[PDB]
């Protein structure tokens, strides 16, 4: 049922078109645009408070791309290459990057020398490319991920790299509360973990179809990388030590949560500052005062965008129905009415799209009341968002208990677990479902092998 | 001298590190990043006035690329192309994108369907590929592109396309005069035209180096690339015609001209509206009411970022020498400087990057004066720049003379021309030089071929 809904809504609302001639790639049209704009200016606000944006290259060259052991090993057959440049054949294929890693590195080797370099904090917003699972999902897993934004940090002790493991946790979390997106936090197994990594924290969010979808990840890649690029600095005593390194990133899958999560009957319920407006006016007009509502329209129009509303007056020649459900379907947050009698009183019908509440104010200091409106409806739509998701996370002390939830429920399982592989592919292969990660806490009993449990381990279906 | 000056820049400047293994494609440092930043912005700001930002895909197939007949011959061997997906042979060659139109019409064929449709203006900032010229120019002659932005247009009547034309026109020279960049519009020989199109009109400035750059080119694709690619709409009678198209781009080659055109001994001098800061706040100490130097520097740090200023407080413990240099080879506008004396005045030191001029103002209102000079900085920077370039423009009646200016004083060659091909090849040969293109204007005589002479034609040197 969702599947469908989300297909439709990307139509409908003119996101993205699927009608390309490359399966797992599709194309941005103007409206999808202008969410993504506003999603990512969310995101770089609070990366650029301590992080440098660069742009590296999108070809990698076999010599480097294979100068990992396990990394290569992780994307062997998933990566794209280019092997003729017109219609000769170079002399050193170029695979399109599927992370930036090994493109990079080798340039972080030259710009490393002194510990008086370190910290150094980067990320860029490029498309990546991934050859994998013949099942294509916009936005969810395409060939082209269009908006895949990679950090990469550089620290001098394995102590800082941690500190910043912490950092970019929580600035996912306050990137992610922006959009009101819940999440659950775990360490995935050892064998889950970014190739060549110590170890990977994701972050899971649940889709409206009870199935989990990662929308971030954050690796501990400490000095591994390092050794690997020859990145190695200059102590304050005059040794040369290599650098401890960390990355996370996002992909269009945090689009692809934003319009799932605050779906809708409606169509689209986005988070104010994601919309592609934030405030749509419209005039209600029947050949009566016209010239008289119009010109309060517009001077509410210019109004609101000297405060800083991205604001559209919609004067087209149409029944308000129509409009109000366009906008509607959109997201916009906030619909402002205008018709003789409230103008000949000086004020005007405001409507929200999360409630559908109408309520009336004073054109007189609206600015402000729409501020708190938008404050409100982010707080509703992350709120609900929570419940819905923690009212699915159900706990099971028996695996059979387990394939009963998951398969009549959903959600996710959370559940106590050894720890062990064995024990992990066991319990997933019995149950049909994959082993998000766990989470330290007291110790108990595995649900599968009863020895101790020392881990807090959560399962679902995912994506 | 201006080759090394220039690489010399990128570097010191840290705009752009070169050494990435695969020739033709740099890294953009954080610095140039920010430059980067700012110019799109600028160029953003004016394009979305009446146009709709998308992002279509990087790949396309043979199939759809080879779709034109003398597009497909003018990047023939100029593309690169993706054969396999992991180590299995694609079934289908997959071409990493020189331009977008085989890309986006396909597409365009779906979207347009009644004149109700049209006019559709859209445009985005991608990066291209082109596998060209052995000889490597940092962001004038690069194998990817990273700063391509495309815009493309859809038009009912042939009529519209050429208005578009002349709408793009205005468009390039209000961003351009934004940049303080000067140039020269002409239309392009039939044989140089974009391939496919009708006629190509380009932007052309001159480097230090006597030498030519194109940076900008508009083209009308006519009914061309319509009827390849079906795209036809519905008339309001009921007919079936094929739109009538046009596109228009920029490269990594502004930044490049802005850099270069407003060069300097001390290094960098940009556009307020392009520097990473417009200004830097630098506070002179020596032990002396330190406390309340800094306490005053802050404050007005502050008060400027309210303002609207892109600010940075330079506090860090060195000789405001070493700053002075800095900032001033990175090409920061205005300097503020302030000292105890000054201080306990209520007053500063404001310098300025472009001439040097270091004046006197009252921190009371020092937004305001600042603004003012900003405004003034640009001015002169175009006005010096305008000078420049029109001084190196000269005429030409003898296809002698016109050899010895070129190879003594280099710059552009003015001079009436028959427009004929095997001429204006002729032309070419005996010096040894471009036929950038023509204007329309009195007539004369063919400075080779002395028959009528209906063009004002340029000449140079090229990029
Ligand atoms: N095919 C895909 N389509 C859409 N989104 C996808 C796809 N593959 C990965 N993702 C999303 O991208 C996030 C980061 O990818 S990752 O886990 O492999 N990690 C990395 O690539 C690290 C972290 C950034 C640089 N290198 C993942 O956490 C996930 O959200
Ligand atoms: N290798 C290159 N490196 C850097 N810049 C380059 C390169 N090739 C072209 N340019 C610059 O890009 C501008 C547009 O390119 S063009 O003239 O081929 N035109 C086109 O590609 C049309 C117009 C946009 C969509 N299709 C050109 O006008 C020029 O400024
Ligand atoms: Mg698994
Ligand atoms: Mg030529
Ligand atoms: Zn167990
Ligand atoms: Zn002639």
């Amino acid at each position: 049922e969702f599947s469908e809904w989300f297909h439709n809504i990307l139509e409908e609302a003119e996101i993205i078109d699927q009608r390309y001639p490359v399966k797992g790639m599709h194309v941005w049209m103007p409206h999808g645009f202008m969410i993504r704009k506003n999603t990512l200016k969310i995101l770089r606000r609070i990366l650029d408070r301590d992080h440098e944006e660069v742009l590296f290259p999108l070809l990698v060259p076999e010599d480097e791309l294979a100068k990992e052991a396990i990394h290569v090993k992780g994307f062997e057959d998933e990566v794209y290459w280019v092997t003729h440049g017109g219609l000769s054949k170079l002399q050193r294929k170029l695979a399109l990057r599927p992370t930036s890693e090994t493109v990079m590195y080798p340039m972080f080797a030259l710009w490393v020398r002194s510990h008086t370099d370190l910290p150094m904090r980067f990320y860029q917003v490029v498309n990546t490319f991934r050859y994998e699972t013949k099942h294509t999902r916009p936005l969810i897993r395409v060939r082209e991920i269009t908006t895949f934004k990679e950090a990469h940090t550089i620290h001098a002790t394995a102590s800082e790299a941690e500190e910043q493991v912490e950092r970019a946790v929580e600035i996912y979390k306050e990137f992610f509360n922006s959009l009101g997106i819940p999440y659950l936090i775990t360490r995935r197994p050892p064998w889950d973990k970014f190739p060549g990594s110590e170890y990977t924290v994701a972050f899971d969010t649940l889709m409206p179809d009870g199935k989990t979808l990662q929308i971030g990840t954050v690796h501990n890649l400490g000095q591994t990388f390092a050794r690997t690029f020859e990145i190695k600095f200059e102590t304050p005593e005059g040794d040369h030590e290599y650098v401890h390194q960390t990355c996370y990133g996002l992909s269009d899958r945090v689009i692809a949560s934003v319009i799932a999560i605050h779906g809708d009957e409606s169509g689209l319920c986005l988070p104010p500052d994601v919309a592609a407006h934030q405030v749509v006016i419209v005039p209600i007009i029947f050949k009566k005062a016209a010239e008289e509502v119009m010109e309060a329209c517009r001077e509410l129009r210019s109004r609101l965008e000297a405060a800083g509303f991205r604001v559209h007056l919609d004067d087209r020649d149409i029944r308000a129905g129509r409009k109000y459900y366009e906008w509607e379907m959109r997201g916009v947050p906030l619909r402002v009415e205008i018709g003789p009698r409230d103008l000949e009183k000086g004020a005007a019908v405001i409507s929200r799209r999360d409630t559908g509440e109408k309520v009336t104010a004073d054109l007189q200091g609206i600015e402000e009341t729409l501020r708190e409106l938008m404050k409100d409806i982010l707080e509703n739509l992350r709120t609900r968002a929570w419940e819905r998701m923690e009212s699915e996370i159900r706990e099971a002390e028996t695996l059979e208990e387990a394939s009963r939830i998951v398969d009549e429920k959903r959600g996710i399982i959370s559940f106590m677990w050894c720890g062990e592989e064995e024990c992990g592919m066991d319990v997933e292969e019995k149950v049909r479902v994959d082993i998000l990660g766990i989470q330290e806490e007291g110790s108990g009993t595995c649900i599968n092998c009863g020895r101790e449990a020392p881990y807090r381990a959560y399962l679902a279906r995912t994506y």
